[PDB]
RNA sequence: AUUUGGUCAAUUUGAAUACAGAGAUCAGCAGUUCCCCUGCAUAAGGAUGAACCGUU
């Protein structure tokens, strides 16, 4: 963490108050800083200490909320918008495919297939 | 001592597809107003110059 940077919220707040914006827009920005503070402790935010109850799974990840902790449901899914959390895990299946490849032989490998699962797998 | 504040929208429906939702950023120039300078025009208004005699 030695070269790291915050951008500030209020600066951030700040950069995006000199436009024509109707009230809800100022207010949707004023709102944005907690957005990415609930985001940054999200880890310790949404887990089955802090809050109890309905255990839902955000659509198309593993990202599992305790809450509909409204923000932070939006920060991730933000992230993982475009079937992100399957792209990283095909991804990293591929690369493990490219590996097993590459040392068959050294292994005493026959062959290295890549099942077909269910999109949702 | 329990619980509500926790419903994605959109499309195809008679649950499936969707999966958060669809120009950005950098840079010119002109115009608008006011000011200053400059050249020209238009009016007006000066100031001044230029040999030597004139017209029935």
């Amino acid at each position: 963490w030695e070269g790291l940077f915050w951008e500030k919220a209020s600066g951030f707040e700040d950069s995006m108050q000199f436009k024509k914006l109707t009230h809800a827009q100022r207010t949707g920005l004023s709102q944005i800083p907690n957005r990415r503070f609930t985001l940054w402790w999200s880890p310790t935010i949404n887990r089955a200490n802090v809050y109890v109850g309905f255990l839902v799974q955000l659509d198309l990840t593993g990202i599992f909320l305790h809450g509909k902790i409204p923000t932070l449901k939006i920060s991730l899914i933000q992230i993982f918008r475009a079937h992100l959390w399957q792209k990283i895990h095909e991804s990293i299946v591929f690369d493990i495919c490219q590996i097993l490849d590459g040392e068959l032989d050294v292994l005493q490998i026959e062959s290295v297939t890549k099942e077909t699962v269910h999109p949702r797998k």
